[PDB]
């Protein structure tokens, strides 16, 4: 699934993109886009619109989440268990309406948004090595995911 280089390409866009911010300016150009082209989940994900703040909130704790599993993508026995968890967690939020139809989709569309913080640094291996990588991120939360 994954291959050394990918996973180091994937750790070498990580440190960047989130260096300090950990993926902050990532999952709120991410998610805010999301929620416009998709107005079924603003509800879902708690907002009104793509003009909320609280979008980057939920694009950025979720970055994060990625990043903790950005440290052991090669190793799928102990940080996929925590992404496990949240798919359990999301199968009793406050909007009961998550679906892993939208994750692959969003996930896509998270990788172009990156390239946002490192615009130019982001070459092919570095969406790919992450494209390849957030197949098993999130992939491992759609299990414990609608239970
Ligand atoms: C596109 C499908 C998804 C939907 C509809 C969704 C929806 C939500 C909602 C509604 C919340 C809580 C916000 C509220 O208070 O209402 C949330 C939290 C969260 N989501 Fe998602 N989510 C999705 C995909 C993901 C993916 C793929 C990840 C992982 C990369 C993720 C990681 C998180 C995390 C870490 C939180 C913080 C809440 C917690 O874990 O305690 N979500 N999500």
């Amino acid at each position: 699934g994954l291959s050394a280089a990918q996973r180091q390409v994937v750790a070498s866009t990580w440190k960047d993109i989130a260096g300090s911010d950990n993926g902050a300016g990532v999952g709120k150009e991410c998610f805010t886009k999301f929620l416009s082209a998709h107005h079924d989940m603003a509800a879902v994900f708690g907002f009104s619109g793509a003009s909320d703040p609280g979008v980057a909130d939920l694009g950025a704790k979720v970055l994060a989440q990625i990043g903790v599993a950005v440290s052991h993508l090669g190793d799928e026995g102990k940080m996929v268990a925590e992404m496990k968890a949240v798919g359990v967690r999301h199968k009793g939020y406050g909007n009961k309406h998550i679906k892993a139809e939208y994750f692959e989709p969003l996930g896509a569309s998270l990788l172009s948004a990156m390239e946002h913080r490192i615009g130019g640094k982001m070459n092919a291996a570095a969406k790919d090595a992450w494209a390849a990588a957030y197949a098993d991120i999130s992939g491992a939360l759609i299990s414990g995911l609608q239970s």
